[PDB]
Order: structure tokens, then sequence, then C-alpha cells
């Protein structure tokens, strides 16, 4: 189970960088270096890092720190050969982003966000990023009278549009995920889950630019089945990347090593994107416990990859097993992908085995074999 | 705090007649007529009604025992002067319909599925419903490799889309509104919230035919926020339809009398539907308590539109009260639903003042009073 | 992964024998013959079943009805040399019971609920049954002020003390169980938790006569870590019996097989019951879902002993893994298990290396090494 | 609803004192000193302050600096008035505590922990605290196997113990309350909720000394009752202290000002404390939103103490009000109260009324009228 680049796992420099802050407890890791993340995280197996602005350059640095800091970033890259696939802007650290970056009540804070969000977009793109996520984590609000959610729903539109109209103004082929987050740390977050997020895509000027990044551990802080919804998001054709992590239930956002929290959610998850042959990155927005020292830090990142890893294994033999196949068909999944009346309209309302000659006892009575293929599932997860 | 046939408060006929069989007891009620049910709301002020099929026309009745269960009927309505503004399918209580119905792994079962609705769809007409109801509460499953949900989705859109060509081909002026729930009674539900929901209509093939009709305590057992779902809605211009009742929390569904569960949500949302100008009915899918009897079933259907209408009072005087309209003002709604760059981007491109000349320390410092604000609320809400 | 008598397997005749009535949807199963069932369950092999009084009685059932279906059963039990460990009371089905049993308001429904279980206790002991098993599924509320809670752990005292007093009067080595569960069906069920509930047997008269009986998905229906809840059970001495199933987070109880739900809990709870030399019946409460026919039944019964056969060589082949047994050093599991001041109070006064001069950033700096530690225990979990 | 001193209302420093550091941002309000704490809060109307040692004397302070410090904070309270009912240790701040304090695995950092607990204790009782207050928010795991759990509740009776015996041998009359929490920051915490801890002091060597301080944002994070939780701590005479504060359902540890968050359980905890006649301090363990400057501080601190006053005023009108102590008789809570058999044990046994001759029928066709109740108790708490 050792990673290659070709697997394209991707860390983000403030998942391995986290120093453990928490909000009850200070730093138990001192800063990391993102040119020493990206040398140990190509050690690892990674296929590259992912970035928020403020993560590579210190908020306040002028432009020729700012240029220090990214020639010593694309050197790093150089020497490794990591890839950076994805950056993101940090709208929620600074406390000017205390009401939000886009949906800040303040005009002037608003303007501020997509400025600095259009500063990171060119910056993405020099460093061959292809999706831009933006996570939204100071969108919302602890009380109701707060926030008009329809005149934040508008502002949120306003600056999406304004990013699609610039990435298009500028020629530049990137993408925009937007990552949701039903809450944390806001009481309550704008587009809190991965369908409020496909929903509020297609009220957008350009959609086709805008997909999703689901969140293993967020869509589960709102006690969803995340394999369910990153379908959703497949059919939808909207997942245009994917945070890796875990998340043992509704709690605050844990961000565990992937295969942590919902081990049997992971299953699936990876069942699914290889299945539908997903080709992004497999990032991990994880947060090595600041229980750990530096080497457990690494030993959670690889524990990242090799979880997936391993579920890629079980999945894959899980599909491939003759049995599970032969339960699949017990089970009617190859009538599921049957269309149920390609016949049309009015031959189903002309068929009278569809109503008045259906035998609903006899279809009632039908089994359908569900926990058999389960335990199947199980023991190809288990090894069994 | 008396409502009146002007409030529009509809409530189900499987509500106040739920027998109050739950999973672990029997019935402690005994059924009630659908005429009787009818008589008694009329009595407290209810505009009018809604069914499901089966809860008016019994499962497997002959066609001229549904004439007299519909004649019957009728007649309680016009006794009454009730409205049926809304009408549903029970595609969940058989057993046919265990592994769903419009999604269900059986073809047959998903064509009997369609068929069932499509006749419920006519009566519905018939009696004058304007909305169109569907709850996929079997849709879903327990166990991952039970439902490819990328098949089921294609199934789901696939029924919607035959009901849409349905109530075209019939010239008939109605539309559709899917209920999500996040689960329960299966361990998953598709479109598990209001966001599913609305991204998938937006799939459909007539999408302006198709709307949501949120429920107060499904988006709730996800732990959302249901003001700021019905926003989105509103925003999309979906809220075709409204469930009202109480939820305490991520549980069991409760079905509790609108107002209880958690009060604060049930003043926003009543702050945002009239001041969004909300016209559809205020519909009460709740179940009296099975602790009740009769005389209970009808004080917490009344207590329902009570809650309602006290709410609506605390909310007007709220948003009237011009200390509160300072307050507003102090937090910068107004400046929310300004647009943040009407000036364009090239405008803010070269606005020194949106970035390179912006204090961010003095608009940091800048408190949003919401404290303050939500005291204001909290003293408006208790007629402090 | 072929269970043995001496695995000590049990099941409720209301597991396997549930027809499938959920709150939405009618039974998809006929009834079984606990007769059946009994044979059934042994052919797969388990080591006993358990009972309510009314699974095995149908309730309003005659003494001359009660004698042949308790003769009946036992024919079956010597029939199959199953056993039954332990036995319970439906104090939670009938109408009469919609306010509870031992703590409803009702006076007379109380002392009905004592009789009610004073007569299964007789026959507990007949039938060989060591535990006595409470569940006070009715004992709760769905408003503040139906339930004064004060007075109703009075009577829930009340009643425990006086079946105490009456097992004592008997002479009947039976000890007690109480089974928490946070919700459902009431909106707040009394004792909701393993700790409640260890709290409340503290205030018993005759302690020593109680324990606890925890179910997997009850603790996890608030969201508690339930092998956590056990362990603290086990350091009380009071883990007489448990439940075994599966849950999917916080939502209505789902009673899925043992081992679906959360995977990795279900690791960890084995580990621990193995590690600790729980003696006691591994009783499985769970549905099988509505979805199956009797084959799936009997596929799903068969999954919740085969799921804890594998976590156990799964667990044990982590404890015994000498490379497991350094990492445990490594994070100071031994340091855990030693005394913080067995030299006691005063020494650590004097003792100036735990404070004066313990160098806080030294110790701060060691790395807790958990990350390696856990995926030791992924790996061999998942057997890589 | 102005608050007096005689109200006994208390903040922590740490609660008005909170700089707005989250997980995912940095601080938007500056240090607030705590002598200027004591008067703003004074000057609102608190009755006292409460403190962790290391909110009062910054960890690493030379004795003379603690003095300063202390001696400061005294004149502060001779000025103004204020007393200090309560204190607490800050074990989980530093980085040293990152694996807990009590329980750590490090047996020289858990010596650590009680020997900075007990210098606090010194100068909690100096200030005239009379509860002494354990958060062990750092007791616990994120993963299965770095916490023997038997083991950490061994270490933890041993803290306690301990603890008890120093305040013995120094003859301070000063109570302990722990104060559960369910997580965060730990994955998993110990004694997650009041149960757990009422039943974990039974355990203790001296169990008088100790009792609990629940927080209702705490218990709400399982999703527990609230009220109940402090129900069952009033019966065992164990509710020592309380902490006020708000929480929307389960998520992150919000800290909202009290009646904020599940406004109807912060009624039913107001009628509780109120008629069970708790004399304890009202404590606000809240954190005023970042959003908020320093106006917005003690306006979110005001509104601690305007929420309780405004609940208390409705509580006591409902239950004075006639016409709710009918309801309370029609619902028989008289009859709750009442002994269910004080004839004792063989009288109930040879009661044919309660058995053989009980109509269970008729007892079950009672309505409880609980929802007429409820409904009453919503129109007092709405002033309708
Ligand atoms: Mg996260
Ligand atoms: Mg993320
Ligand atoms: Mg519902
Ligand atoms: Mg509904
Ligand atoms: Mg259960
Ligand atoms: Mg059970
Ligand atoms: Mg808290
Ligand atoms: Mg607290």
């Amino acid at each position: 189970y050792q990673p290659t680049p070709e697997d394209r796992f991707t860390f983000g420099l403030w998942t391995v960088g986290w120093q453990g802050r928490d909000p009850f407890g200070d730093a138990t890791r001192r800063a990391l270096d993102p040119v020493e993340s990206v040398r140990r995280l190509a050690e690892l197996g990674a296929h590259g890092v992912t970035f928020h602005d403020d993560d590579l350059i210190p908020f306040g640095s002028s432009d020729s720190e700012r240029e220090e800091h990214v020639k010593r970033f694309r050197q790093a890259l150089d020497d490794t050969g990591m890839k950076v696939p994805m950056a993101t802007t940090n709208l929620f650290t600074h406390p000017v982003f205390k009401d939000g970056g886009f949906t800040a009540n303040d005009r002037d804070v608003r303007r501020y966000a997509l400025r600095k969000t259009i500063r990171n977009i060119d910056l993405a793109v020099e460093l061959g990023a292809e999706t831009y996520v933006a996570w939204g984590g100071r969108e919302g609000a602890e009380s109701g009278g707060a926030k008009d959610v329809r005149d934040a729903l508008d502002r949120m539109k306003e600056a999406f549009d304004l990013l699609g109209e610039y990435v298009t103004s500028q020629g530049y082929d990137i993408r925009f995920a937007i990552e949701p987050k039903p809450n944390e740390p806001r009481g309550d977050i704008l587009l809190p889950t991965v369908g409020h997020a496909l929903a509020f895509i297609e009220r957008l000027e350009r959609p086709e630019l805008y997909g999703v990044n689901p969140e293993v551990g967020h869509e589960q802080m709102a006690g969803l089945n995340f394999p369910h919804g990153i379908a959703q998001a497949l059919w939808a054709g909207k997942l245009f990347h994917i945070d890796l992590n875990g998340q043992n239930g509704i709690k605050y956002d844990q961000d565990l090593r992937f295969g942590a929290g919902d081990l049997r959610a992971a299953f699936w998850l990876v069942d699914l994107l290889e299945s539908a042959g997903y080709s992004g990155p497999r990032h991990f927005d994880f947060k090595p416990p600041r229980t750990e020292d530096f080497d457990g830090v690494w030993a959670s990142a690889a524990g990242c990859m090799r979880n997936y890893l391993i579920l890629k294994e079980r999945a894959a033999a899980f599909r491939a097993d003759p049995e599970v196949q032969e339960a699949l068909r017990a089970s009617r999944l190859d009538e599921l992908a049957r269309p149920t009346a390609a016949d049309g309209l009015q031959a189903l309302l002309d068929d009278r085995s569809a109503f008045e000659e259906f035998d609903v006892d006899a279809a009632a009575a039908r089994g359908m074999a569900f926990e058999r293929l389960d335990q199947l599932a199980m023991d190809h997860l288990l090894g069994a």
C-alpha cells in the first residue's frame, strides 16, 4: 500500500502544517516551513500540495516578500516534482472577516474579500492550479437577524459571478469549487451541504465554471451520507475536487486522517470514486491531532494515503467478486440501472401490468437480499 | 390569536388522523373519518386539508368504493368551505414500497409507483389542489451496496420527468413540490435536504414545474437552520409549499405541533415567510402525541395555528420597531442588501480603497452589534 | 468465523421476529412462531434467546393459553439446547403504557406495570434467566410540564426497589439490568445514557442487584462513545448484560446488525469486552431491515455473530502484535495504568519535580504517538 | 428585568474576557484586564466572578507577580462588592495538557496537574470560593487505543480522591463540582454527561464532597434534555453549581448567551431551578460572539441576566396560574408525586385492582392532556 504520485494524493499546507491551536489550547507544534512540508510530503509519495494564500504568503507581506515566498515555494516544487492542483483563499482567519468575506454585512469588506481572492487566483494560475476552492467559513450567522440570507445569497452570487467574469476575462483555465460546511466557525454557514452548494451553482451566470469540493467530515457534521452526496455531485457533473478526512459523527469538525471516523463510509466513498472514474486529486484536508509531534504528523499523513489505498483494494475486490456480482443481481441493482419507462408515458398509462394487473403482494414479498450483499461488502472490507 | 380561513392554515388528514402507532407501540386513538376531521378542522379555523391518496381512499378500494369515499369527502368540503390546496401520494406504507417507489430496485414497482401517483394527480386536480407533494420516504438505503445513487437519481429524474410530461399533456395547472427528509424510515433518504432537492430540480426536463416542500423538523433532523434553508428556497423561487411542525434537534422525526421544538427558529421562520410575502398554504404536518385523546388532538391542532399567529404578531412588532430598524442599520443589514460591486469588475480591480488602501484593522475593529440586535429580537419574541 | 454456543451469542425473539412495521409502513414479514426462531437460531450457532413477556405470551392470554405457550417454548429449548439468559417486560407497546410504566403519571398504571413485571420475573426465573432487563422506553416526555422528573425518578426508584424487594423475598438468583436510551419513542427518555443509569442505580436500596444493559445504538443516538461508556460500566462493576447492534450516528434507533454502523467502534467494543473478560451473553438487539425476506433475516442474524467473531480475531491480533505492544509503550499506556501518586498526598506536595522543578516545555514537546498506534489498529482491523 | 446582586448572577473572567480566537480565526478583541471586567460586571448587576487560575495569574508568573495580580483583583472585589463563589483550574490550554491533566498518559503530567490544581484551591479558598469546578476538557481521546478508559477512570478517581484528601486535611469548606462535556476539544471526553459524572462521583472515597456543574450547552451537544439532567442532579442532591448559556443543538460548543439556543429548554430550566429552590450561583459560561466589539460584549452579558429574569417571571406566572394548576391535575402530575405502592409489596401483590381486575382499556383511553398543558406553558412563555 505504497502511494505513488500516480495516485494523485494531495495535501493542504495547512494540514500537516497545523500547529494544533484549538478553541481551548495553544499550539503544540512549531510552524512548518512550506518548503519543508513539500519535501516531506514528496518523500511520502504525495502528488502535490494545496494552499491558502495566507499559508504561503504571510498576511500583510510586501510585494518583495511575496516574491521571495513564492520563489522559494516554486523551487521546492521544482526540486520534488510536486504539483499544485488546487488553491484557495483564506477569507476566515483575519478579524476583518469575522462576519464573512463575500457576504460580510460591510460592503467594503466584501470588496476587499474579492480583491484578496482575485490576487490569489492569479497566483494559483501561475502555479498551475486547475481548481480554485472557495470555503466560505465565515459566511453565516449565530443569530437570526444578523444575516438576511436572501441578501447574502445575492451577495454570494455577485461575488462568484465577478470571479467567473474575472477568470473568463483573463482566459484562465481554472474552475471554481465551492466547499460546503454546515457550521463552525459560524453558528450556521451558508450553503451548508453539497446539495445547497449544487443548487446555488445553478443560479450563477456561468454555472459551468463552478462545482463542489465536498469534504467527508463536513457532510457528516450534518449526519448526511457522504457517498450519497458525492454520488449526487457526480450525477450533476459537479465533483471538481474532493476533501478526504475522517469525522466521528455530529460534533465539531474533527478533520481526522482519512479512514478514521466512519470507516464504512470511507469504503463506500472509495468504491464510488473509483467506480465513477473520478480523476481529480485525492486531497486530504485533515489535522494531525495536536497530541502528535512531527513524527506523528507524517505518520498521520502517511495513514491518509495508506487507508485510501487499502480501501481501494478492498472495494475493487468487492466489485470484482463474482459472488458479489451475483448478489447485486439478486438485489436487482441491474434493474435499478434500467429505465422505468423507456416505452414512454402513454405506454406506461396503457400498461395494465403496471397497475390494474400488478400483483402488489407478490412484488411486496420479494426480499431485497440487501443484508447478504452488505455482509459480503463487510467481509471484503475486513479481508474476511 | 384566532385563526381565520384567511390565514391559509391547512392540515393533512394524516396529522390529526394519526392513530398514534409508533415503532414501539400500538395505536392509542381510533381512526378518524376524514369527514369528521374536515368538520372539526373547519370549526378550528383551518382553511383546508391535504391528503395522501391512501388517507382518503383505502388501499385496494374498488372504483365504486373510491367514488363513494370521494363524494363523501367532497360533500364535507362543500359543507364547510374547506379547500384542498395540496395532495400527495402514499408511496411508503404498503410493503411493496419497502425499497422505494420511484427508485425501487424492482422496475415493476417503479412503474406501479408512477401509475399510483398519476391516478392521484387526477384526483388532486379534480379537488382543486394547486400543489402536488412528493415525499420519497422510502427512496434510499440502509446499506451502501443496496442503492447505486447515480442510477437512483436517474430513476428519480425519470419519474419526475414523466409526471411533468403527464401534467403538461393533460393541461393541468398543478405544480410539484419535493419534500426532502434526511432519514427515517430509510437509513438515508435520497435528496435529504432542501438543498439537495433544489439542486435535483435543476436537472429535470421542466424545472419550472417543480419546487420544494420543506418541513421544519426534517431540516432540523440534519441540524440545519430551517429559516436559512427556506431563504435559499425563496431565493431560488422554489418555495411552493411548506410543512410546519416542531422538532427537538437531531433525533427521530417528532412532528411536534408548530411552535414546539425550536421556538426561536419558528420565530425566524415566521418572520421570513411574512417578510417575503409567502402566499402559499401554512400547512401543518404534525402528529398529536399518542399520549393524547381526541380533545388533545384538537388542542394540539389549534396550538399549531395559535403559535403561528403569536409569532407573526411578534415578528411584525420586531420589524416595525424603530429601535430594531436602527439596530439593523447599526449591524449594516442595509449594506448587506447593497451590491458589492455594481461599479463592475474593472472598477473594483482599479479601486485602491478595496485593497491597497483598505484599512483592514479599522474595518476589523467595527463591532457588528449582532448581540444587541438579537436581544431586541428576544425581547420582542417574549413580549418583554 | 463459525459461531458455537460457546460464544454465548443470544438473540431476542423480537429481533429476528420483527415483522418490519415502522412509523411509516406496514409489516413486510409474517409473524414468526417463537419455536421456529429458537430452532433457526440454534441452527445458526446461537447460544440462547431472550424475550419480552409479550413476545412469548400474547397480551391478554388466559392462564391455560400462557401455560401452552410456555410449554411449547420450553420444548423447543429442550430440543435445541438453547438457553434463556435474559428476559424483560414489554412496558411500551400497549396503549396503557403511553405515558410510561413505572413512571406513568397515573398511579394505577404504575401499579399494573409492576404487577406485569413481577409476573414475568417469575417466568424468567423458571426458564433459567440470570438477568432481567428493564428498558423504560415510555418513561419520559415530549413536553416539559408533562413530567416532573424528580417525582418520576422517585417513582422509578420506588419501582426498582420493590422489584429488588420481590426478588430478595423470593430468594431468586436474578439481577436487574437497566437499559438506557436517550429518546424514541418518547421525545426524551429518563435515564437516557449509561451514565444516568449508573448514577441512578447508586440511589437504589440494594444497588448490588442492579447493573446496566447498554445498547450500542442507544449511546450512539446521543453521539457518545460506546466503548467509553462500556468501560465506565465495567469500571463500576455494573456491566451485567450488553445489547449489540449497529447505528449510523444520531438519528432514529436503527438496530442494524452488529458490525454495521460504526465499525471501528465495534472493533474497540469487542477489544474491550474480550480484554476485560466480559463473560455475559453477547446479545443482539437488532432488526433485520424490512427490505428483507426470511432468508435475509437469518443472513442478518448470522452476520451479527460473524462480525463479532471477525472483530474478536482482529482485536486479539492487535493486542498480541509485539509492534502494537511497543506502540502502546511509546504512547505511555503503561504509565496510564500506574498510580499518579501512590507515594501519597504529602509526598506529592513536597515533590519539587512535580511542580517547581517540572520542565513543562520538555513534557509538552513529547509526542503521544497516538496516530501511529491508531494506524496499527486500523491495519489490524482491515487485515492489512 | 434589572438584575441585582441578590439574583446571584456570576460570570467567568474568561467569558466577557474571551478575545474571540476560534479554530479558524485570530482574536477580534483585545485582552480585558480582570479588574476592568469585575468593574463592568458589577455595573451590570452581577453578583460575582469566577476564574481559572490562568485567567487571573498568567501561566509562568513569579510569586511576586502572582502576589500583585491577586492584590489588584482583591482590590477590585473590595471596590465593587463582587464575590468569587467559584474557581477552577486551567488544565487544558497549555500544550503540556494536550493528552489531559488528571488522566494524561504521562505520569509526570498528572502529578503536575494535581499540583497546579492544589495551588489554585488554596487561592480559591483565600478569595472565598465555595465551589471548585473541574472541567476535564483534555481528558479523553481521539482514537480508541490511546486511552484505556478503565485506567483513566482509575487515574481520575485517584486525582479527585487526593484533592478531597487535600481539602479535608486543610479544613477547607469548599466542595468540588465536576463539569461534564461530551466532546471538544477531545474527540470524546471522559465523563461526557451529567449522568456519567454523577455515577463517577459515587465511586470516590468521599462522595459528599463532589457534585456536578452541568452546562446547558454541553448536555445539548449530546442531544440530551438539560432540564431532565438537572432534575436528576437535583434528585441526587448533587447540583452544586450550574453553567448557563445557549447552544443550537448538536455541534461545536457555541457558548451563546443564556436564553439563546434552545429557548424553551431555558424556560423549563429556570422553572426547575426556581421551583427546586436552587440557591447556588447562576453562572454564565458564555462567549460573546467574536463579531462583537466591547459594547457587544457587555450587551451579551447583560442579555444573559435579562433572559434569566424574563424566564423566571414567565415560569412563576405559569406555575401560579390557576388554569395551569388545573391542567397539571388534569395531566395527573399530582398522581406522579404520590407513591406507587406505599401499601408495600405484599399489598400490591394481593391487590386485584392492580392486575387481575385492572381495566387496561379504560386506563389506556384516558388522554394525558399534555398538549393543552404545553400550550399553556407556551402561552405563558410568550406572554400571550
Ligand atoms: Mg473540516
Ligand atoms: Mg476542507
Ligand atoms: Mg416529519
Ligand atoms: Mg411533511
Ligand atoms: Mg435500539
Ligand atoms: Mg436493547
Ligand atoms: Mg461550553
Ligand atoms: Mg462551563
